[PDB]
């Protein structure tokens, strides 16, 4: 199936990282932050992703959205990226889906820099605390199915046949984003590398971390959005 127009045309999503464009063909999206190298003032790395445009943003509890895709990940050992997330008005996050090869405990692998990436989700509950849940593991080159649903405040994520969801902290100007947001972080110590707003600092970080590859390919993509 071809990538929906809401994404390709910009009717719903704004692009972050113009070059190269993620649409490599009518049916494929390729996110390569090491090439797009898009930065934001508070970002901690490089990204290549789409975000629901500002004018359409409403509260999490005021929208029904469903994002689904076949996701292939090719990345160097030790890499860590966020491939989908619900962002809040300020600097807050509501939901985040990761593919990371770090030593953070609590997942199926949790062994830094060994080529086996943990795929998990972090959801911020109504008390403002994040609850994390392991979905599966994968090695570079593998593919999995991702489905994220925000049912008017109740967010659910499914991957590898595993599902987890809870009602989340509401935000009046929330917005969904997806793609490849590569995190500048040491996989062993989890310490952040680089300086905010300094692209060259992140360039050096990824070089020193040995992250020379990070490509998230998405196919069979679908996105539904109903705001009331
Ligand atoms: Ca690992």
């Amino acid at each position: 199936s071809t990538i929906p127009s809401s994404i390709t045309s910009g009717s719903i999503f704004d692009l972050e990282g113009d070059n190269p464009n993620p649409l490599v063909d009518d049916s494929t999206l390729v996110f390569v932050p090491l090439e797009a190298q898009h930065i934001t003032p508070n970002g901690n790395g490089w990204r290549h992703e789409y975000k629901v445009k500002e004018s359409l943003r409403v509260a999490m509890t005021q929208t029904y959205e469903v994002f689904e895709a076949t996701v292939k990940v090719e990345m160097s050992d030790g890499g860590k990226t966020i491939i989908s997330q619900h962002h809040a008005s300020d600097t807050g996050t509501i939901s985040k889906v990761y593919v990371s090869d770090t030593d953070e405990s609590g997942f199926n692998d949790s062994v830094a820099n060994n080529g086996i990436f943990d795929v998990y989700v972090r959801l911020r509950n109504t008390s403002g605390n994040e609850e994390k849940f392991a979905l599966g593991t994968m090695t570079s080159g593998e593919t999995f199915n991702l489905r994220v649903v925000n049912n008017y405040g109740d967010v659910e994520v499914t991957a590898f046949g595993n599902s987890f969801g809870i009602p989340v902290e509401d935000d009046s100007q929330s917005y969904f984003k997806f793609g490849n947001y590569l995190q500048s972080q040491d996989p062993y110590t989890l310490d952040k590398c680089g300086e905010a707003g300094n692209s060259n600092s992140f360039k050096n970080c990824f070089e020193d971390l040995g992250i020379t590859e990070s490509k998230v390919t998405m196919t069979n993509v679908t996105y539904t959005r109903e705001t009331n």
